[PDB]
């Protein structure tokens, strides 16, 4: 109906997913060798994200509760390619270890089981949110004042402007995740739809300008 | 049957946007790399209408009535694409600033949001109509004698024609859809159906058309 | 069963139109950019074909009728496209107007046009089968001797070739459809079943042979 | 279950079938465009193999017996390909003259249709399958001393080496479904199943194989 | 539920099997014409396990078994690939033999086929276990003191590192297996989806990076 507010946003949301899957697969073409793998993630970022939205979308239609497992299935397959998204556009613009790309998906993965591990009960919520807190922190810290800054500093201007616009997302858009989880253990659904779309295509969108700016260019 | 002539319209016009939704995909080819995000953009257009429009014959098969929630929806994903595709003509053929895109996309989205108050009766009729034509108007101004208009000045014959074309498919080929927005708060899904033809397969024509002269000669 | 002769026939022409749908997306790079127009115009009508196909053969296995409706969708989906190959062909080959473009698709739908009106009784049999006959023969006048054929004779004689087998294809192949008209007002199913295949395929076919041998040499 | 081994057939050949279907519509790349329209056919072949297996299984579930009409249909689509890829690779690598596609053709359609007539019982089973291995010989003839070893003659080794596995399998491989025949008028399923496979994917990859060669070399 | 852990596995599975056949067949666009033949197979293996766990999963929602016959037929068409993807990369790397392909699909039939009858009960557990690992150990023998280390000393350390990492995941990751058949024969299904995760996606991913850095560099 146009009451609930609620599943215009999970159809909005999809269908959204659906057109930046493409988007991000066609668009393959205007970028160089180098920008294609980061252009494939974030494709295949929106695409995990729509499949799982699909039957998100029908596990409400039939029962009509919130699939905690199918959001965190999603999160464990999405969260750590969007993570190495930073390690593949510095990789793509100068010389990156890899070390990085191990550390944040550690983080990450770790991030998210120990979340799972609060949201199931398996283990107090206290504790393991303040360990997931940690690990986001972690990660914060390693793509601003660690090696993810250290690679950042010997790239092109637009790089690191690409790289500090995905570190605010990683700062202020991903925030929005936690803070429901605080709240649930003391309009989520429909708060977690908004920030998939600026988590998960805004992100997309802002690798996409600077690998067709460097190509270009 | 034969004498609805709304579910004849109806399949009419899902087949010709799965038609036109595979034939700018297939057709990114001919033209150069700048014009490959101009035709993917106009692809996702048509293909989101498709998209929905499978949804609302669905929901007419099932129910039988006007889905506005879904056509609102279906425009708050598509309005903005084609509004910005001014942007991205005028980008893969002088330089153009992006306020252009800032502005358009938001003058687009307050003209829907506006609309759709006005359609749910959150807002009263006249007041919402007058703002969503105020920003319509608004963008018919930044499109005819504002940043538009003085990045169009310094771009080719052909793109200028292109150009105009689409600025009267803007203002005459998009008048359809508010006047009947007047008649309903004082035959629809059919003249809707109609007019996303000529606004949603006509305009990509126009574009493909000028990218692939532009990239030829 | 295997008595009926059209199921059977209904089975084979919508697997023959998909392959054919395939064949002429996938063929696109063995032609220059030039023809990849043509190719892709001819692989649309073969999908639009196969398309309603499908649910023509859906609405056989649940009612059992001949879908009249249906069938002048496809048709004018796909009669004005084919005919504008003829002006796709001569524009990958030489200096055609695009007044024949116009001329052509008038005439096409007009023809569909009246012949509907034809058969759903609006106007009497005679005088829309007298317009549309009519309408097929400005149209072969203008590939025959009219703008069509002046266009052709500035053209590669493989060119002059394909231009020709497709003329006799308007001519005799198209002849069947208005002759089943004809015995209507005063089977069918199977002939339209292999005469969309002669019209849908062969004429894809030639296209795809001179674009392939044009590009080669 | 594990005991009939006729449905693991079924579900191995259909798997293989698609996986075949990918895989030539795929590695297109790595040929040059003279052998893309061999590989395509190839696909073609395998694809459509794929989807009368599909409706195969279908009828197989739900009532259980042989569907002769099916398999004929897929005939009747395949084999003329997969014999005129003959032709296909003499053109890629020599100078063939299409009198060959034309005869092959032929051929192999009265071979299909004659196979029919004796297996609808329309004609009897021993003229119709006289005629029908008549074919099948001439087609082996025309490949073995006639135009087409006249063809082969004027090719590189490589191609020579797999037309002649080609003719092998047009040999041996096809003898299959002809016995089968023979015992019929006077397991099956399942004989059909692997004989598909040898017939539908060892070929496409004896023609991809001399294709990447003939490119790479 | 989130207690059985297998649900939960199936779907993470089948989502990431789905998401790397499309990243292998995405990015055959940064590798050479020699390794798009090694990305399309290793995208083959994941999309064929893909097709496979979407009707496993199927049988599980309808029964709730093992479906033993459904993982041996994707094993039959999934374990040859993945044994010849070592020939693959060596071919695309130095003069490798063929004969190594020979020998490896041979053995790995042969280890599938005793595995299967000893499954079947047709054959006694023990002889057929026995036989079965003597078929791994040979193809393991190829792999490390046999034609495939002679091949393999002749490549460049980044492809004697991916074949060194690929021969350890043939000795530990695929160890799993015959392991589960022990056990069987004196939880498997959650073993048998991470291990596919690990011999179906790291295997391919290995496959990747070297021949992106054997193009690149
Ligand atoms: C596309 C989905 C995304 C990007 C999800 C991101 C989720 C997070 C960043 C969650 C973070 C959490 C914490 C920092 C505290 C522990 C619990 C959480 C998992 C929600
Ligand atoms: C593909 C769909 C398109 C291009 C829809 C366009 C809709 C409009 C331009 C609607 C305009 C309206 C006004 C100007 C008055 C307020 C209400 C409206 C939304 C129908
Ligand atoms: C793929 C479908 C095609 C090419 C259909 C073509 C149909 C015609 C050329 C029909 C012609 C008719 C007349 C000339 C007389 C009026 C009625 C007709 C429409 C059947
Ligand atoms: C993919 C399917 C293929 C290649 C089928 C081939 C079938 C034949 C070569 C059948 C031959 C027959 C004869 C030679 C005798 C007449 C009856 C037949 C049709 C089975
Ligand atoms: C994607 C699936 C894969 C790679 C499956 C691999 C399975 C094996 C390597 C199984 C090996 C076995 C033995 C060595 C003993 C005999 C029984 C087995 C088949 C499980």
């Amino acid at each position: 109906d146009a009451s609930d507010y609620t599943g215009v946003s999970f159809w909005l949301v999809t269908a959204a997913l659906l057109a930046s899957t493409v988007f991000f697969f066609v668009e393959r073409d205007r970028v160089s060798a180098k920008w294609k793998t980061s252009l494939t993630v974030s494709g295949l970022v929106t695409g995990i994200a729509f499949w799982h939205y699909m039957y998100m979308r029908g596990v409400w239609i039939e029962t009509g509760d919130s699939p905690t497992v199918f959001r965190y299935i999603d999160w464990l397959l999405t969260v750590p390619l969007l993570i190495c998204e930073f390690y593949l556009i510095l990789a793509a613009a100068t010389n990156v270890a890899g070390s990085l790309f191990k550390k944040l998906l550690v983080g990450s993965l770790v991030m998210l089981v120990f979340g799972y591990m609060g949201e199931a009960g398996i283990m107090a919520a206290w504790p393991a949110f303040i360990i997931g807190c940690l690990a986001w922190v972690y990660m914060i810290y390693e793509l601003w004042a660690g090696e993810g800054k250290s690679a950042c500093n010997t790239a092109s201007p637009a790089v690191q402007s690409a790289y500090n616009t995905m570190m605010y997302i990683i700062i202020f858009g991903w925030a929005i995740y936690p803070v429901g989880y605080f709240t649930g253990y003391l309009n989520l659904n429909l708060i977690y739809n908004l920030a998939d779309f600026v988590n998960k295509i805004l992100f997309g969108l802002i690798i996409w300008n600077v690998a067709v700016k460097e190509s270009s260019n």
